[PDB]
């Protein structure tokens, strides 16, 4: 499957994927993966702000992966995630985008001529940054309050939790994406495994 990753903010993004790896993307730019079908437990994010060296090492603003430009596991939180799994059951591919690890970048997630109900795109492009909560900011971004508090109220553990005041935030300015852990009815999406993918930073309205 292929996903098209773009960067239409005017800020430079370093792209991360995993699988895929990650790429600077300055404004403008495109970077193209391919991965293989029944690909799972896979994401897609920005990141900001990132100083790398010459052996591609560094440190992100937000989403850093463990220090190195191309990611080989997850991203530090804040940061908005599209998250997918290709040729699961009866052939299906999931996706969503999330922001239980927070929000940094707006995103849409979209297939490429979606085909059936559910396949369509997903957008985050609410000001989230600047609407934040003050106790919910972080450098670059706006932590979900599971990252915050750290209670199993917003983390879910048990669970057995629902929506909060602070998982609503989320929820009202992007209703698509997943706000809290078990935010699951209102944000899956589902496409025909064989279909290809766009991820793009900074959508156009």
């Amino acid at each position: 499957a292929t996903f098209t990753i773009r960067n239409n903010c005017p800020y430079t993004i370093w792209a991360a994927a995993v699988p895929g790896g990650g790429r600077r993307l300055n404004s403008g730019q495109t970077w193209t993966i391919n991965v293989a079908p029944g690909t799972a437990g896979a994401r897609i994010w920005p990141r900001t702000n990132c100083n790398f060296d010459g052996a591609g090492r560094g440190r992100c603003q937000t989403g850093d992966c463990n220090g190195v430009l191309e990611c080989k596991g997850y991203g530090q939180p804040p940061n908005t995630l599209a998250e997918y799994a290709l040729n699961q059951f009866q052939n299906l591919d999931f996706f969503d985008i999330s922001l239980v690890d927070g929000f940094n970048v707006p995103m849409e997630f979209s297939p490429v001529s979606g085909s059936g109900d559910k396949c369509r795109a997903i957008r985050c492009t609410a000001d989230i940054n600047g609407q934040c909560p003050n106790e919910l900011r972080a450098p670059g971004g706006c932590n979900n309050p599971c990252t915050v508090f750290k209670t199993d109220k917003y983390c879910c553990n048990s669970g057995s939790c629902g929506p909060t005041t602070y998982s609503r935030f989320f929820k009202e300015r992007c209703w698509d994406a997943y706000s809290y852990p078990k935010d699951d009815p209102t944000s899956t999406f589902t496409c025909p495994s064989g279909t290809n993918y766009r991820v793009i930073f900074c959508p156009p309205g």
